[PDB]
């Protein structure tokens, strides 16, 4: 099927529509840039490896690159790998890139680089120098840089990759950079603005430096710019979860009322952690454009009472005020000005850590008239009481968020207290309108809590105290509701009626409330289901149940249960027949997940229980220890069987013969020494076969035949214990010659022995002394 | 050291003492009785082996055998493993056992018998039969016994194990048996008390059968009884977790009010699940000395506010009133009859499941002069109010138990619940006076709450709803109070006075209060250690903290520190230098658990930064890639380390150089795939070292010197890659020779190659060919 095998230790791919030929060598453990990289190279990536230099020889052949990704071939001692410490900073020899004369993009972060490299092609329009060791830039040094367009210099000197002085740049090093856009210069020490840089600038990211003040005129030709960044200059520096220095004297970074006269084109601002105390509405006098401001990690509490500089930002679309409380202070309430009324385009607004006690329906008047708000975050205020009902003015909403709050009767999980959110490494909102009221303190539930809350879609309880016994009456105004997550809270089953008031409810999540079933002899109605018409997906992972009350679980409408981390170990104990048929009557369910249920074996009468239109079942991470295949003759829409992290030692001597519809067969990490004879004969439906991580040492023709092999979309092998003897010759050919996917045919697809060839990929073995 | 190497795979020691040699092939994996049992061997165990006949050969030698445990050999098919599932039941020839003339104990439990075994020697005192198929015993079968003492012929017939009819049992079987003490005939659905019975009885066991009527001469003759079971004949079914038939009905076990006359001698009464309404006071007229009665899982509730029957128990030490609950009932409180004021005796008192909404003060009053009472049970009974001030009337009390309830303002997990709770297979108490609150739903506490419990030693709030900003004012009165278990509450650290009410508290546990950790931008005051004077430990185990305001712990007291299962990997961010002396003002530490904080490497200053008494420290289960064993130099007074479950892939070249301190060193489940040259050379302080569970090929001399080996008290080599070639020679000798302990060198300390040895004992390698 292929004459020549694919040897590269790179995935190799033709977009021929763009002609590109992308060579992604990433994470190969290369000490050398492989031979026999195709010529038509456009794009090649040698992301993580440990190659300790380049020279004229690197590029010689592949004249046609049109982007080099050389990342990480030697990150910084504190940002990499301690395990495997590059040794010496990479090498770049005279004339390495003078040659590629078509190279649009060249990025070599992370290689403890001293100096911008030289000699580089002038077609080049983008440069990344990201995590090296360069803080001084000269002008002299920049020239070869004409036709730049995009310029990352940042992290080179900070806490993470500390150069101990000042950051240092030329008068005017970037000012002849005529064709310059993006410039960033974050997280690098600098002391001041770097003048004069060319007026064709679109983006400008300055953030986390030691720039103390903005001269007035720092700016002025900057009337191209769309984006600046000024974060971090003169840091709020309490409970900052990295090393932080704030300006002396509590001073903020000081801004000149008119510094932003120029930036009549700016979208964007960003004034996060930089210990403002005021926001003067002169700063916004002449850009009527912004859309999306960040004036987060400041000390605003007071400002966002008056907030003047708001009645100039008519276009803004995004406003953030996010941590902004006085330490050592627990407001009573929320303190809105009325300005905020003047922010007509706003769909967006974050506050937040403002702290403070009680909301009441008022304090959000300000707010009542934004004819396109659709987010309200008021999460992480240790708000005490908030009557849900004020939220009926605001039924425009897509997001109402009081997550991370106090109440009783999306981001980036560490968002607005990471170092740099946007550092390059080496949901129930589509229903509709959601009430987010997790991580609360919501012990008791009643009817009245969500009074005139009825448009509400999904609503979000997870993370609260509820440990109730909910009887179908707490819910009632909620009729609209389409998606409740219920999960990390003390669900009691006490009664089968539980949520039936909810009566378009396609998603119940009631994972994680394992409280109620981790006693002996209390009553649980899993039969709860029935009355519950419209309900397509129901989840009650790690509820730990070991008992039901109900010997089966009814619904005409349910298609996907999650069950995984319960003891299904328990409930089909050896010789109790009373619960092989707990899902039976789940007459359209599609998809199970019985994982992580310790069933070490499965009783017969499992598979004979199942509903009759399971096409998706797991049960991985179960120790299985032994598997009558033939069992799943029974499974007569089977799809996708998870078989995965058990302890299977054996597959079946003829998978046609054990169910006729298996498309996905998952057996990654198992105990599986050798294949038996016949496996995969005449299985033609199968599409994809993971018999990854196991510890096969042979495989014969006739457990792979061609004929069922060639029709795989995919077939994982790696990681297997494979004899590369002259026994083994079908099969390291078949490998080497084949069109069906393998993954990590470079990495982890290898002999281990006979002696000779331990440690050797198979797609490399040359066996010619088997045919003398 | 050795002339001659131990080569059998069981244990066998020396109890010189009892004239006890004891040799334990427990779970070895034969299909043969070894060869080579010493003949001087008393006490053999062959249990869980797959040994598939006993013939006259089996024990033909060893003729000074006292016991015989040959159990689970071939369990019954639903009791056992069903990845090795027993083919075919034990074969037992005759004249197999008529030698051994000093046989007092033979267990042949588990082994799929159809017959009583016979030509059994007359010295046989106990014989175990448990779990065959057994279901009709004759008077024939039975004359071999006579001198028997204990006779366990239970789980013969039952759910896990059917034989699809009545149990028999000849009229007078046992009669003729006059040394029999011990008869169980539990699990075997027996359907009549079988008699005529010897009246040498002490105990008699017929739980889970099938008997409805008790004759009122069943126990006539039995006057040296001490403990009866008649439990689960005529069981309560209701959220059994086993199958369960009741009798029809709903009737009891019917037991004539003179049944237990002949009983003078009864100490132990269990009539657990036998779904009595009454308990008839003339059951006791002639029974002064019980001590234990069990009245759990009847229908009792309304008799427990009667219960006449309490007056005769004048001597009874434990009461067991459990699960007596009506269905469908929620009673408003506890009706406690004035007749347990007459229990002078009562030590124990539980009454789990009786169902109420209120407890007070004056229900408990009938136990208020009960001079001995040291155990009150109210678990499981959803009680959502208690005046806790009433316990001030019990400081006489070691445990007041009010675990699994709905309060606000040790026994096994499934004990009441079980089916067969003594069935055979193949904590602050001791602080003083406990007052167990966990799994409650109390989730705001003051003061007040504890009024009047100023004895308390412990106190149990695990796993309520505490979700609280503790201040040093919610525990005033527990003046005492030694230990506080707070796991799985909501612990909010906001101030660094929480605790510091409790002035004597020596043990604090705060684990599983991870939801304030688990957001970012929280105050936390890990501090808070410094008020508490006198405390010896602290619990802070998945709290999943990844930042701390504070920059330092401090104690002058505390000598151990769980704090498994964190995020010190983000803590100490590499670069980060504000936490590296998180521990060190702990002065007086000696014990740190930093164990599941997903270190893959620790920064330098860690070691450093250790207070200076550290003597037990674990970095377990962090994936751990790297270690700088120099590092320990800083550890002066360290005596064990725990890098287990790891990725460690070398040891130090000396580890006397390392640290001179060292006494355990753990590095079980790592990468190492071999020793250093002269690793453990002049390391004396070394006492036990487990390289178990590693890769490790190759052990030569140098690595392993004498004068190190024969101070180990346990050397730990099972699980590894070991090549007996004949560079192994020195390492298979030594190993076969030396005195020092070195667990499973039958099960698994093997050789991998080469080919010719693959799968064999290295303790049985000939390696002569190496000599010629
Ligand atoms: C960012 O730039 C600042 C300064 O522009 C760097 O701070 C400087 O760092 C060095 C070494 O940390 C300090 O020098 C020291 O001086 C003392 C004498 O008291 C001497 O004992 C030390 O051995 C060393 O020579 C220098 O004073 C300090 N300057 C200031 C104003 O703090 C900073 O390290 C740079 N940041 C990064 C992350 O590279
Ligand atoms: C404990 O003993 C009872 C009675 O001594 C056993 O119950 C009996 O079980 C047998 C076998 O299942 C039943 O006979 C069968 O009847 C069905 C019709 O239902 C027939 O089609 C079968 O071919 C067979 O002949 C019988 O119904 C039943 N008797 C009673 C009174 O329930 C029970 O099996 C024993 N339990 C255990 C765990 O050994
Ligand atoms: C191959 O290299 C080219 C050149 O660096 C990449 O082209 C850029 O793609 C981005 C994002 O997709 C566009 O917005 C830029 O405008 C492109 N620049 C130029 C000059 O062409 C291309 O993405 C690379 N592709 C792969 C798969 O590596
Ligand atoms: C002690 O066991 C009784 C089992 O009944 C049981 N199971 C729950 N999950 C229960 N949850 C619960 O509140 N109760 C109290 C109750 C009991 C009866 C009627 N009404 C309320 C619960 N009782
Ligand atoms: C989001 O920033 C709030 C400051 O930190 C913080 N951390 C807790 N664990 C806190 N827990 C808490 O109740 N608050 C609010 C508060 C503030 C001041 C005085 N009393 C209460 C908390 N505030
Ligand atoms: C709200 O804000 C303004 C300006 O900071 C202040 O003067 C006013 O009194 C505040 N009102 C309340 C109720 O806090
Ligand atoms: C509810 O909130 C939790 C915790 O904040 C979050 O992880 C979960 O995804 C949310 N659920 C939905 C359905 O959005
Ligand atoms: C669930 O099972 C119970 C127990 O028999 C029954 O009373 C109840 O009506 C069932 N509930 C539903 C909603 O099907
Ligand atoms: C050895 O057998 C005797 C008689 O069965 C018994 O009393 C003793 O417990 C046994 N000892 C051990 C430790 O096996
Ligand atoms: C308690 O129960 C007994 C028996 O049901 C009844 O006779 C008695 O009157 C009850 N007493 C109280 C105080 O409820
Ligand atoms: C509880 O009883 C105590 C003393 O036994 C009394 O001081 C107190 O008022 C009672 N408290 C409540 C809340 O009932
Ligand atoms: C407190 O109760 C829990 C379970 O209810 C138990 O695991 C724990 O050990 C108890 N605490 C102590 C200190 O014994
Ligand atoms: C601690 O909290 C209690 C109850 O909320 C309060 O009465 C007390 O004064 C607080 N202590 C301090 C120092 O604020
Ligand atoms: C803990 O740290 C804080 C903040 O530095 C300090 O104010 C507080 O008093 C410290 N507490 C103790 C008990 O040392
Ligand atoms: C060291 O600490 C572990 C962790 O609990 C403990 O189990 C072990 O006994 C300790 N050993 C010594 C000798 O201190
Ligand atoms: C380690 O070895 C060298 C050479 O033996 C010695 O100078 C040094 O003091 C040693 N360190 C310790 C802790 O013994």
């Amino acid at each position: 099927a292929r004459w020549f095998p694919k040897t590269l230790p790179c995935d190799v791919t033709l977009d021929v529509s763009k002609n590109h030929v992308i060579v992604d060598c990433t994470d190969k453990h290369l000490t050398e840039i492989p031979g026999g990289i195709p010529t038509n190279t456009t794009n090649l990536t040698l992301t993580i490896n440990h190659i300790p230099d380049i020279s004229p020889a690197s590029f010689h052949r592949l004249v046609h690159l049109v982007e080099i990704d050389f990342r990480c071939n030697c990150v910084p001692i504190r940002l990499g790998s301690k395990s495997n410490m590059c040794p010496r900073r990479l090498q770049i020899k005279p004339r390495s890139f003078s040659g590629l004369t078509y190279l649009k993009s060249l990025y070599l972060d992370g290689n403890q680089l001293l100096e911008i490299p030289q000699g580089l092609p002038p077609s080049l329009q983008l440069l990344s120098l990201e995590a090296n060791n360069i803080f001084s830039i000269r002008k002299e040094q920049l020239t070869e840089l004409a036709n730049i367009e995009i310029l990352y210099l940042g992290q080179n000197c900070y806490y993470r990759n500390p150069c101990y002085v000042s950051y240092s740049i030329e008068k005017d090093a970037f000012l002849n950079l005529t064709k310059l856009k993006v410039l960033s210069l974050k997280d690098n020490n600098v002391t001041t603005v770097p003048t004069v840089l060319p007026s064709t600038l679109t983006e400008l990211y300055l953030y986390n430096n030691m720039i103390a003040e903005i001269q007035e005129d720092d700016f002025n030709n900057l009337n191209q710019l769309q984006i600046l960044d000024l974060s971090g200059n003169c840091p709020r520096c309490y409970n900052a979860p990295f090393p932080c220095t704030p300006c002396k004297n509590n001073s903020p970074l000081q801004i000149p009322v008119n510094a932003f006269d120029a930036l009549t084109e700016l979208k964007v601002l960003r004034l996060h952690s930089n210990s403002l105390q005021h926001v003067p509405p002169r700063w916004f006098k002449n850009i009527n454009n912004l859309q999306e401001l960040d004036l987060s990690q400041n000390f605003l509490a007071k400002e966002i009472g008056d907030a003047k500089f708001l009645h100039f930002l008519p276009n803004l679309i995004q406003l953030d005020l996010s941590f902004n409380f006085e330490l050592q202070v627990y407001r009573a309430s929320m303190n809105l000005s009325q300005a905020f009324s003047s922010l007509k385009s706003l769909k967006i607004l974050r506050i937040r850590g403002y702290v403070f006690k009680e909301l009441k329906s008022f304090q959000l008047s300000p707010l009542h008239n934004l004819q396109n708000l659709e987010v309200l975050d008021l999460g992480t205020n240790f708000i005490k009481i908030a009557n849900l009902s004020m939220f009926k003015q605001f039924k425009r909403l897509k997001v109402i968020d009081l997550s991370v709050n106090k109440i009783s009767p999306v981001l980036e999980q560490l968002y607005y207290f990471r170092y740099d959110k946007y550092a390059r490494s080496c949901s129930c909102y589509k229903y509709g309108q959601t009430l987010d009221l997790s991580k609360n303190s919501i012990f008791f539930i009643k009817s009245s809590d969500f009074q005139h809350l009825s448009f509400l879609k999904c609503l979000n309880l997870s993370g609260n105290l509820i440990s109730q016994t909910l009887n179908g009456s707490e819910f009632q105004p909620l009729a609209e509701l389409r998606y409740l997550d219920f999960s990390n809270n003390r669900l009691d089953l006490l009664h089968s009626t539980a949520f039936e008031e909810l009566r378009k409810l396609e998603v119940l999540d009631i994972s994680s409330n394992s409280h109620y079933f981790q006693s002996e002899g209390i009553t649980h109605m899993l039969n709860f289901t029935k009355n519950l018409k419209v309900l397509q997906k129901l989840m009650m992972n790690d509820n730990d149940i070991s008992s039901s009350t109900s010997r089966t679980m009814e619904s005409e409408s349910l298609r996907t249960l999650e069950f995984r981390g319960n003891h299904l170990d328990v409930l089909w104990r050896d010789g109790d027949n009373r619960y092989l048929q707990l899902f039976k009557n789940l007459l359209k369910l599609e998809e199970l997940d019985i994982s992580k249920n310790s069933l070490s074996f499965l009783p017969s009468g499992v598979f004979d229980g199942m509903p009759p239109n399971l096409k998706n079942l797991s049960l991985a991470k179960n120790g299985l220890k032994s598997f009558i295949w033939e069992k799943l003759r029974y499974l007569k829409n089977l799809e996708t069987l998870d078989l995965s992290h058990n302890q299977l030692t054996t597959v079946p001597e003829r998978l046609s013969n054990c169910s006729r519809s298996l498309k996905n067969l998952i057996l990654k990490n198992n105990q599986i020494r050798s294949l038996t004879k016949y496996f995969l004969q005449d299985a033609f439906q199968l599409r994809y076969l993971d018999l990854s991580s196991n510890k096969i040492q042979m495989i014969q023709k006739t457990s792979f035949p061609e004929n069922v092999l060639n029709n795989l979309k995919m077939l994982l092998l790696h990681h297997n214990r494979f004899l590369c003897t002259c026994d083994a010759v079908w099969f390291v050919w078949w490998v080497q010659h084949t069109e069906v996917t393998i993954p990590y045919l470079a990495t982890d697809v290898t002999c281990v022995g006979p002696g000779a060839h331990k440690g050797q990929s198979v797609i490399s073995l040359d066996l010619y002394t088997c045919e003398l």
